[PDB]
């Protein structure tokens, strides 16, 4: 389905795609291979959907956080640069694109948010978030505002949520999520109070914030290096500086490494490798992109030495040092989708801060919490003995959902023994290969009819029945992948229903004696 003898590239619309296309023309001139650069809307959502059917671009550019998800789904070619090419880029950029010991993309540049301020309106930018309300009152009396930034993407609010101890995953422990802790609460509350006191508007998005800054209407914005081009064109006299502190502690932006992955379904992997290594990741390649839209601190040592003398890059790396490199684990997508909803609902007043971050924590934890219950149930049902290991500090829900599942699920397997036996015989489960086939059948079953806890118990109960069969034919190693696949079907298709029911707390409540 992907065309051979051509390269199709996807990069986000905020990046230097015209610069990338010039690197495309230079590749074409030397090789006769035409490079097409596109910047589709929502390309980070659209890449996994199309790559999963063997379609999509040859090369996808995004920050590294989304790449572990793509790799886990088998959408990325492993990349195998030799040592001499590996030595040309900073090792911490290679660390960003390493997943289960394999390099799954080419690192391009380090991106961190900074405070951007209008020197003509604000010769001394504020050192603290706390002084912004008084600053705004001062600027409002002159027909100006203190601060506008994109409130529709959690990326921009994360530095404030994280300042006082909010975090995604403790360093990575997927069982330790910091989304609804007191630090996160205090940061998002400060944001909601800015909106309440009319210092910020809940509806401000990327476009509105950028135009207000670039027209001289607001003294400050929060943005990455890619934004500096449009500000150059605007004639605003701007500085790039350290983000304001919150409760005496630095803002902690999530650091992204813009990265180039190769589609596992691409029949042009050698052309893509040849383009990325010998045309893009060179002084002339990164300069062409950078001249269009600044990349940040580039992964290529030679060109990073030239760019590091720029104070805007110095300020970028200062904010980076005070932040954290984003995780690349597959959970990141669900984390971002949850926190995006929480910031928007808290900002608009649809939910209180406590409600919004509670739901975001449940969303962020949903996959791992589901897998822990389902996997323990399938394994104890198969072997006749429970797992003795502790769930941990935050798994009272896990213990109670498993106790509920045992009590309710005993009945379902006994009543459906004959139906389950027939269905198991009608399928041909014998190994890991057959377990992959099961996912289509289970999705197929879960795409028709009503959503309720009884139907979920029936799916898991079928899972336990299959796990018992697997154990009997010495295929015990297939039980964990079965559990992964049942968990996948369940959260893909029912994520929002499960968050609405308060996840597994709802399941315990619904069947409570
Ligand atoms: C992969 C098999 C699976 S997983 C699964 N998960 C949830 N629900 C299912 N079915 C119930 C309907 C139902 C009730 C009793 C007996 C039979 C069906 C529902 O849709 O609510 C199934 C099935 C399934 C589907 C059709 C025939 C089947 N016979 C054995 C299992 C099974
Ligand atoms: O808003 C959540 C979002 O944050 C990051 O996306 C950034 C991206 O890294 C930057 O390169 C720039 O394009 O702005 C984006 C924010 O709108 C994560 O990389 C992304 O996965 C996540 O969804
Ligand atoms: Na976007």
């Amino acid at each position: 389905k992907i065309e051979e003898g051509k390269l199709v590239i996807w990069i986000n619309g905020d990046k230097g795609y015209n610069g990338l296309a010039e690197v495309g023309k230079k590749f074409e001139k030397d090789t006769g291979i035409k490079v097409t650069v596109e910047h589709p809307d929502k390309l980070e959502e659209k890449f996994p959907q199309v790559a999963a059917t063997g379609d999509g671009p040859d090369i996808i550019f995004w920050a590294h956080d989304r790449f572990g998800g793509y790799a886990q789904s088998g959408l990325l070619a492993e990349i195998t640069p030799d040592k001499a090419f590996q030595d040309k880029l900073y090792p911490f950029t290679w660390d960003a694109v390493r997943y289960n010991g394999k390099l799954i993309a080419y690192p391009i540049a380090v991106e961190a948010l900074s405070l951007i301020y209008n020197k003509d309106l604000l010769p001394n930018p504020p050192k603290t978030w706390e002084e912004i309300p008084a600053l705004d009152k001062e600027l409002k009396a002159k027909g100006k505002s203190a601060l506008m930034f994109n409130l529709q993407e959690p990326y921009f609010t994360w530095p404030l949520i994280a300042a006082d101890g909010g975090y995604a995953f403790k360093y990575y422990d997927i069982k330790d999520v910091g989304v609804d802790n007191a630090g996160a609460k205090a940061g998002l509350t400060f944001l909601v109070d800015l909106i309440k006191n009319k210092h910020m508007n809940a509806d401000t998005d990327y476009s509105i914030a950028e135009a207000a800054f670039n027209k001289g209407e607001t003294a400050m914005t929060i943005n990455g290096p890619w934004a500096w081009s449009n500000i150059d064109t605007s004639a605003v006299n701007y500085g790039v500086t350290v983000l304001p502190t919150f409760k005496g502690q630095p803002s902690k932006p999530f650091v992204g490494v813009l990265s180039a992955g190769i589609n596992a379904a691409s029949p042009n992997k050698e052309l893509a490798k040849e383009f990325l290594e010998n045309y893009l990741l060179t002084d002339e390649g990164l300069e062409a992109v950078n001249k269009d839209k600044p990349l940040g601190a580039v992964a290529l040592k030679s060109y990073e030495e030239e760019l590091a003398k720029d104070p805007r890059i110095a300020a970028t790396m200062e904010n980076a040092q005070k932040g954290e490199i984003m995780p690349n684990i597959p959970q990141m997508s669900a984390f971002w989708y949850a926190v995006r909803t929480a910031v928007i609902n808290a900002a608009s007043g649809r939910q209180t801060v406590d409600e919004a971050l509670k739901d975001a924590q449940t969303g962020s934890e949903l996959y791992r919490q589901s897998l822990e219950i389902i996997s323990r149930y399938l394994r104890e049902q198969a072997t006749g003995a429970a797992d003795t290991a502790p769930m941990g500090a935050s798994g009272a829900t896990s213990r109670k959902a498993l106790e509920t599942l045992r009590r309710v699920g005993d009945g379902v397997q006994r009543n459906h023994e004959t139906a389950f036996q027939g269905m198991l015989r009608k399928l041909d489960i014998k190994n890991e290969d057959d377990v992959k086939s099961l996912s289509r059948v289970m999705i197929h079953v879960f795409s028709d009819g009503v959503t309720n806890w009884g139907r979920i118990v029936t799916l898991i109960s079928f899972g336990a029945f299959v796990a018992k069969h697997l154990k009997t034919i010495n295929q015990e190693s297939c039980i964990e992948p079965l559990a992964e696949s049942i968990t996948d079907v369940l959260v893909r298709t029912k994520r929002d229903w499960l968050v609405k029911q308060r996840g597994w707390d709802g399941f315990v409540e619904f069947f409570h004696v």
